[PDB]
Parts: C-alpha cells; structure tokens; sequence
C-alpha cells in the first residue's frame, strides 16, 4: 500500500482504517469531524486512474445516487480524491443473508435505484463500464440508508464528443470490467456503449433473485463469453416479474449507436412495484 493506517493526508484527512482492497480508507476530516472516504493510487501504478473518477464524479455532484465530492490532490507519491462515506455494499448485504437473495421487493426497489443511477451517469457523456453488486452502497445514517449509491468510477469512459455527440467506436476495444457481470459486446472487446451498462444491470438482478448466475463457477474468460454468446436469457425471466420480458426484449434491440429507452426500461420496474404492492418504506431484507 502507498498509506496505512494514522497517517494525515494534506494535514486534514487521518486515515483510520481500510475498507477496501484500489486502496480506499475510512479517515477522519478535521475540518468537519467526520468520517469521510479516501481512496489512493500510487503515482507510479501503470494504470492510473483516479484523474477519471475526479472526473466523473464531480460531473455527476448534486445528482441522486452520487457521493459527494470532498477533496482531491495529486503528488508525486499518490494521488488520492476524498468522497462521502457510506454504508455496506449490495455484494456484502446479499452475501449477509442466510440464502444468498434478496427478495423481489428488495430487487426491484435496488433495480430501480440502480437504473436511475445508469441514467445520470450516461446523461454526462459517461459510461460506467464496472456495473456489480459491490460498486453499488446503501447509506449509513437513518436519512440515507434508504438510498443507493453508485460508486467506483475508476472505468468509466466518454462516450460522447466535446460537442456531445456519439464517439465512432473503436475496432477493438480491451476489456475492463469483471467476467461475471460483462456483456458480450464487452467480451468480444467491441467498444462498449450504454446498454452494456444495462446488461449489467439485467445480471445482477437476476443473480439478486436467483442468487447465482449460470457462469457463477467458469473461471475462464472466453469459456464465460462463449456460453453468454450462445444462452438463451428468456430463462432468466422465470424469476422476474413478468414485465421484465419487456426489459430484455429491449436490450437485447440495442446496440452501440442506439440510445436506451430510459422511460420504457423505468415504466418495467413501476409496473412491477405496483403490481406486487411494494411501496418505499417496506423493511429492505437486511432491516
Ligand atoms: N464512498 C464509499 N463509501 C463506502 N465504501 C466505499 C466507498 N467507495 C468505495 N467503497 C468500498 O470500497 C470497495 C472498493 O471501492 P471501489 O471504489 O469500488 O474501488 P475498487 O473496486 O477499484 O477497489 C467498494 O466495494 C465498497 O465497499
Ligand atoms: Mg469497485
Ligand atoms: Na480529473
Ligand atoms: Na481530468
Ligand atoms: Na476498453
Ligand atoms: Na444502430
């Protein structure tokens, strides 16, 4: 590690602990006494890219689902950006239940959340391009812990121009993001547009309600991609509430150059909420 535990960073910020292993710290701000994130690079770490997610994250401020952007510095050891801290992640909260889910009123009030927070970020020219269960975090104080943070925008790429249009797409585009989640446009390393980020999506909340993905066990890049390429997702409906077919038919339509239908893919979870009676205040399953 470049830090460790105690030491003060720009005389304001005590590190206090680790939270996550990417070098990321509970410290504590003197100038406000709280508990605040800091997350560290090393200078001299080939792929360096705290520089985009000071980026992304101060583009998306103010928004819903974004942490607040605190500090930020670059040295000649490091470079670190300071955020608001929050609670556990949705990876920790499944793993924390007796059965590994979560159930459907937890799944689609997290879903939704969740592609509110894809929204915002594509709607600042950004894709996230690391969409799983443990970049995402409830709050920790009784007037957040309701609400879903996105985190972790390390990357994130531009999709758009200066002017704000489409980018042209790569040939060949590497992949970067985690085997698990990734879509097969990420795993045949075509450039990846904004309904990669909604095949994410569509995985983890499936795994949500199943609890395992198909390729939970296959260990093998290619061998993952190859069973995505060839799976019928239709069976991953089973446990999703029945508009949700809607939501898959609509994906699985775009394409690179096709803006999602953001309304239609937010009337799915509406719907379902609605027909299955959940309402905002019910106990999530970890409460
Ligand atoms: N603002 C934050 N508040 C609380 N936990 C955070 C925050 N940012 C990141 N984390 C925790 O650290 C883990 C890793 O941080 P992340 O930004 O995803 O970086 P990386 O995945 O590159 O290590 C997350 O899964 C989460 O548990
Ligand atoms: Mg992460
Ligand atoms: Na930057
Ligand atoms: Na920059
Ligand atoms: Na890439
Ligand atoms: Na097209």
């Amino acid at each position: 590690d470049i830090l460790s535990v105690g030491i003060l960073v720009k005389e304001r910020w005590k590190v206090l602990r680790k939270i996550g292993g990417g070098e990321i710290y509970d410290a504590l701000d003197m100038l406000t006494r709280e508990n605040v994130a800091l997350k560290v690079e090393s200078a001299q770490q080939p792929k360096q890219v705290l520089k985009m997610e000071v980026a992304v994250l101060k583009k998306l401020q103010g928004k819903d689902h974004v942490c607040r952007f605190i500090g930020c510095g670059r040295n000649d050891r490091f470079n670190y950006v300071v955020m608001q801290l929050q609670g556990r992640n949705l990876a920790d909260l499944r793993r924390s239940q007796s059965r590994g889910t979560f159930t459907i009123s937890t799944t689609l009030r997290l879903g939704r959340q969740i592609l509110e927070s894809i929204e915002s970020i594509h709607s600042v020219g950004f894709l996230h391009r690391d969409i799983k269960p443990s970049n995402f975090a409830m709050g920790r104080f009784p007037s957040t812990c309701r609400k879903c943070y996105m985190l972790d925008f390390g990357l994130a790429r531009q999709f758009t121009n200066s002017c704000g249009d489409v980018r042209p797409p790569r040939a060949v585009a590497g992949f970067r993001g985690t085997v698990r989640y990734a879509s097969i446009n990420a795993h045949r390393n075509r450039e990846m547009g904004r309904h990669d980020d909604l095949w994410s999506l569509f995985y983890m909340l499936v795994e949500f309600v199943v609890g395992q993905l198909p390729w939970r066990k296959i260990k093998d890049k290619e061998q993952v991609g190859s069973i995505k390429e060839r799976y019928d997702h239709r069976l991953m409906l089973k446990h999703l509430p029945p508009e949700f077919s809607i939501f898959l038919d609509h994906i699985s339509s775009l394409d690179y150059f096709t803006k999602p239908d953001y309304q239609l893919l937010t009337s799915v979870f509406d719907n379902s909420i609605k027909t299955f009676g959940v309402i905002e205040s019910d106990p999530f399953d970890w409460e």
